[PDB]
């Protein structure tokens, strides 16, 4: 297995810091290392695991489906991508009717930006900072993190950024030149910081108001990470356009962005499109993972394992902790000490997977149908390495 | 089948022309609707289906995986990671080592275009009047298509497009201030315009003494639809950049950027990144669609197969044939009037589905394992509908 690790780490492009271990397989909310040493993962892809690594009923859809037909263009129907639409649009508000299947989140929201181009006639778009949308040159662009937009500038212009949660700093942004403001309802990224309901409610108003859109990404949210099916249902409104990916799928690239019946209508035809979006694998795996997040009803488990979880970590005697935070099970622990170590030691002396979201910050996004003992494992890991 | 059909019709964005019937199975060369009809497939999902549908090898791969592992970051080692890059760098030429796996074409020159710009610290891009590069923004900066780009501009500067094949226009356009060009060895979408040997010969030499990378997009051309592994392997260069996707992963969303290690290691860490690009499902179809390839050495087929292919094209007696054009089976056959609708007679008169490439161009992308048969019918399909 070393020859295999050794092979990643020289032949890929280096841009990302890989831990010294090999991943083989998951089960749940469990993974294993060539070593046989078994892990409890709260990094499950990046968000991308909710619905359990190797969940059943996904694996049978992309086995049965894989058999059948894999290439199939946009150009040609093919029944699982209708299945596929009435299936996510059946999960949301009247208003979401129209989809644009694609294959990543940045890939979703590029979507989006195009589509409120083409229907608002304006070029516009209204992002808040510490946002994080994509990191193709679309998404990118309207992406606050400055390490990841200055090397590659200029991007897509006029771009301006607000503070989030800003409600009046958004209300003097928006205007009648604004395609479209873009934002996340809990900032992942940027440290997993929930949205105020006054702010979105604000966003909602405002773009309303000034004939822009609401793009509301998801990406991270949807899916029931945040303890119900989308954030949005929270908050008590509906976007223009949606945006979602990585859980969308069960684990196969899958994105999408569903929009209002008029914000599609217009877009001229042949005015956007993808080779592999609506492809039927992806489209079969979107059905089953809809289908198996509708009947265990998963965000309950989200909103119930999450204040508990949050609630254990605030818990803990450790003067090192600063603020636990989050929704559902999309939980960041923020210290008063730089968290690169303490992530370190949870991995190499518990064998603990987490991510960070900020220097300051251990995020974790666990799948979520992850056992309540595994999430007191956790708890307990994290009081051990801050001792 | 039908609610199915008209579920996908109504919901969908409506962006797409989508055909009036309903694809629900492939094998091979061949495609069948809801109804039973059989169709001799030459779109193939855009030049996806190289390998053909449901190559037994690839749909063992994504089982197997699927039940194993399918949602683990770049971050945490994976062996079919690992095994996806040293499988594909090995069929290259060395100084193509170090990759970055993505889930488009799109998405691969995205990375391609940031990558160079990291490297160079240069912000101009040079590409090819009807050249196509994709439809995130980054990408569509550089893609031709007045219609794809007008609803949505103002696009990524600076930007400066040439004719394809002229290599004095090339000349001009490459300067210090250029961070990379970007052209397909044969233009797709743009009409199945082959480069000429001068010119690619051109844009490797210019790119080199002006300091720019060269971002070769074999999206299209490369797993063996030329009758090479690489079009470039027809024209003796080597390129900076080589980026991939279609067939790369036999129909499970895959694309890539390989890069020379000089190029690789200029990207800061954290530069760039992608949740689902890496990921161990499309790793592993990756590798068994590349080990497919070489145990067959499938390029070969196409090498024999196309340059008859379009020689009997070429033979039909019909005055509405301006030129075929193509190499191995991307081929393009243009005609003196509007192609679209002969495309529609070959699809419901013949049973044959076969794509544009320009108004006037019909574009056939079979799987290079169809059979020399049913290119014999396709041409007498082509013959009676020109009629
Ligand atoms: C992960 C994420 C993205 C980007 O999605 P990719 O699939 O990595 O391109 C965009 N927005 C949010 C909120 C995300 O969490
Ligand atoms: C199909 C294609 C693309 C775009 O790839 P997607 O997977 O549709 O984003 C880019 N370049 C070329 C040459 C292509 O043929």
């Amino acid at each position: 297995w070393r020859a295999l690790l050794e092979a990643e780490k020289t032949l890929d492009s280096g841009v990302y810091n890989k831990h010294d271990l090999l991943i083989v397989r998951g089960q749940g909310a469990r993974v294993w290392d060539a070593e046989g040493n078994e892990y409890i993962d709260c990094v499950g892809g990046y968000g991308v695991a909710n619905l359990g690594h190797g969940n059943p009923e996904v694996v049978e859809a992309v086995k049965r489906q894989a058999e059948t037909l894999m290439a199939m263009p946009q150009t040609l129907p093919t029944p699982m991508r209708g299945e596929f639409y009435r299936t996510l649009t059946a999960i949301l508000p009247p208003e979401l009717n129209r989809v644009f299947p694609v294959n990543s989140g940045t890939e979703a929201n590029e979507a989006a930006l195009k589509f409120a181009r083409a229907h608002t006639g304006r070029k516009k778009f209204v992002a808040a900072m510490r946002g994080f949308s994509g990191r193709t040159m679309g998404s990118l662009s309207v992406t606050w993190e400055p390490k990841y937009r200055e090397p590659f500038l200029p991007l897509v212009e006029p771009v301006e950024f607000i503070p989030y949660n800003d409600v009046e700093a958004l209300k003097r942004a928006v205007d009648e030149e604004t395609a479209a403001v873009i934002l996340e309802p809990v900032q992942g990224e940027g440290g997993v910081r929930p949205a105020t309901p006054e702010f979105l409610r604000a966003a909602r108003e405002i773009t309303q108001e000034k004939g822009a859109l609401l793009i509301l990404d998801e990406i991270q949210t949807g899916m029931g990470r945040t303890g119900k099916r989308f954030a949005f249902e929270h908050f008590g409104i509906v976007p223009d356009i949606l945006t979602l990916a990585k859980a969308l799928g069960g684990g196969v690239p899958l994105g999408v962005a569903v929009m209002r019946e008029e914000v599609a209508r217009s877009m001229p035809k042949g005015g956007h499109g993808t080779t592999f979006g609506g492809n039927p694998l992806a489209m079969a795996a979107g059905v089953a993972a809809i289908r198996y997040l509708e009947r265990t009803r998963l965000w309950e488990r989200a909103a119930e394992l999450g204040p508990w979880f949050m609630e254990k970590l605030r818990a803990i005697p450790s003067p090192k902790i600063r603020e636990v935070r989050g929704m559902g099970l999309m939980v960041g622990l923020e210290l008063k000490e730089k968290a690169a170590p303490y992530i370190a030691r949870l991995e190499k002396e518990h064998r603990v997977l987490a991510l960070q979201a900020g220097p300051t910050v251990i995020r974790f996004l666990p799948p979520l149908v992850i056992e309540k003992e595994d999430l007191e494992r956790v708890v307990e890991a994290v009081r051990a390495v801050l001792a």
